[PDB]
């Protein structure tokens, strides 16, 4: 339950009962032969794993440093890293005998994946998503609607990503019976940060065994954008145990740190109590205070325990880069490697190029490259102005 | 440089100098073992081949026939197959000593894999587009733009495909010395209709190993949409010499056969000379206007690779409506958590009705040719 000083589940008395259930669950199923087949199998047909290792020739030469790989997450089914942990949960959903799904969305990825997931195993699937980001993520609500899903507009407190975590724990106390909640990042109470982490570890798994066919060694660094920490935790978490690999997270810098307009809450933010974790959280009065990035799926004020505790350890390194500095390398990299990148991965991409010039030409970083920018270029349009 | 009495090379001698270069370059890569180190190495780590065969299990048990199979061509860089035909030309254009990959496109679709592997191979391109086209695919446009591709609007003619594919060959001929033309499908003079071909037949390669992995026997049909012909071509070509396989292409039926309104150019056409090739092409005569819902099957004219698998019976082709393609792209959406593109869609809603008629031991391979992100902004105005 804990990552050193962080998780734990703070929150009411009717929500253990149903914690302590899919927490006997998952100990059961995570370990069985025919649970892991069908989600190998899913993964694979549905999802199209495994995913590419792809040395980014073009750009390593350009910046005349170490050699960047691209961790291909941007190919799986739906565009990004969520439909690993969508499929991994709505099939323990299954194996449970739950009949529904509900989940939160913010960026709206994330209740994407979840009613494709939904859809796939013939289940309900009901999103709260606030009505702030309904209003701004018309495309992935419609996705949601084409896919089955009944998309239900949060709008009690900020209308926001907290607002609908809050919502659709208040709904799961009362259905958790046919209900499973679907949370979508390394966030939330235990048993949340590990089931996430442990569906997304197959990222790393995968780049640990590329990376030693490709280039015989460990990478010097991984890089991964962090907004709750999924994709980071996926692939990240293989080579915890490999002391010389350097793993560095990537939050939203937003308009800058001292703009206060960012959601950088490892860098900038404090201990704090929300959503059922003990983490770290941006806030005033205590008053959890809005966050914002160019990244929609970066833009959550909290972040997950495990990455709290990698960087109390000093496992884990953790950076912030601007919405400008992700906008450069997302457009770098369209015009470098024909990859449009997420607007989230962009920022990884933005690290790694700055990490890489000053490193040696013999090393290596592995950037995981979470999704594809198709579900950006609305934004890019906007912000970058047509072209 | 035939399939039957179809195809040829139908050009002015300005396009056969650069056309013969082509295929003696083209002889020579095709087999050699550093081109083909570095397509497959393309294919796999940028591309991100092989894409998945998937068991539509919800799908076949709500039709109650045949098994439907889905060849996830969705899953390919940039959302469609004809990244598969990007990679492998532009790659000989590299190999040929070519800076620069100059391309047509109306549905935006070959621009943007073109932009893509132009992209990734470091190389200019220039995409030649109908002002019409251009005006009707914005996101297209700038993800072209985005990828450091220029886009040039053209204006001639009736300013859509055929006059775009017109004025790149303008080009081809003036700058074939540091240029490749970079066509977007199975159509045009020799060797471009038997090298698209060739590029796209990975796709069928891998479609017969994994369906013979699942179900241990071959599929009883293949399903493909057909607008140029080259997703079709390319999971249909492994199986030609399989006699038991049936082979089936679908066009888009448009408003309907009888509106005037639609692109099936093998159902409703005519013979006809058109981009260095014969084919069949919708005629008033003349070369008349085309339509569908899905911008990439929106063409008056189809490879002639085709006209002669509908010529030998070997394949046979029909046509899906718009809004049977439409159907179609809503249930797929709604039962197997897949968005196909609206031109796959069409193939979706065929096999679905031909499922229905079949048996529960068949089995039906549909080449999803593309995921429908791109057809987002189209669908939802009609819904
Ligand atoms: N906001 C993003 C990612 C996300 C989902 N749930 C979260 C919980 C915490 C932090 C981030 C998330 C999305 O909805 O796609
Ligand atoms: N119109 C589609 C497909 C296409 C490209 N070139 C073609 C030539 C002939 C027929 C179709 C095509 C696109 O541009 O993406
Ligand atoms: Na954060
Ligand atoms: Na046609």
């Amino acid at each position: 339950m804990w990552f050193g000083e962080f998780g734990g589940q703070y929150v009411p008395e009717t929500l253990i009962g149903p914690l302590k259930e899919l927490e006997k669950a998952y100990k059961r199923f995570k370990d069985d032969e025919e649970f892991n087949r069908q989600l190998n199998y899913y993964l694979k047909t549905w999802a199209g794993r495994p995913t590419p290792l792809y040395y980014a020739k073009r750009l390593t030469e350009k910046i005349g440093g170490a050699k960047v790989y691209l961790k291909r997450e941007d190919l799986v089914h739906g565009g990004a890293h969520k439909t690993n942990n969508a499929i991994g949960q709505a099939l323990l959903a299954k194996f449970m005998g739950k009949t529904r799904l509900i989940a939160e969305t913010g960026a709206g990825q994330h209740g994407v994946a979840t009613a494709m997931a939904g859809a796939l195993l013939g289940m309900k699937v009901d999103i709260y998503m606030g009505a702030e980001d309904v209003e701004r993520q018309k495309m992935n609500v419609f996705r949601m609607k084409l896919l089955g899903a009944n998309v239900i507009p949060v709008n009690s407190g900020s209308r926001t990503l907290k607002d609908a975590i809050n919502e659709a724990l208040r709904d799961w106390v009362a259905t958790f019976e046919y209900t499973h909640y679907l949370i979508g990042s390394v966030v939330g109470p235990h048993p949340y940060p590990t089931i996430v982490r442990d569906f997304q570890s197959v990222i790393g798994r995968e780049a640990k065994a590329q990376i030693l066919e490709a280039e015989g060694q460990l990478p010097d660094v991984i890089v991964a954008c962090v907004g709750g920490g999924s994709n980071a935790m996926g692939i990240f978490y293989p080579f915890v145990n490999d002391k010389k690999v350097k793993l560095v997270g990537v939050e939203a810098g937003g308009k800058g740190l001292e703009s206060g307009k960012h959601s950088a809450s490892l860098n900038a933010g404090q201990v704090g109590v929300s959503h059922g974790m003990l983490s770290y959280f941006l806030q005033d009065e205590g008053q959890i205070k809005p966050s914002h990035s160019i990244a929609p799926g970066l833009d959550y004020p909290g972040v997950g325990p495990e990455h709290a505790y990698l960087k109390k350890i000093q496992r884990a390194e953790y950076v912030a880069v601007t919405d400008e500095e992700a906008l450069k390398a997302f457009h770098e990299l369209s015009r470098t490697e024909g990859i449009i990148p997420a607007l989230e991965s962009a920022h990884a991409v933005a690290y790694a190029m700055k990490l890489a010039k000053e490193m040696s030409r013999d090393e290596i970083i592995i950037v995981n490259l979470s999704g594809r920018g198709d579900k950006d270029l609305d934004i890019v349009l906007k912000v970058s102005g047509n072209v």
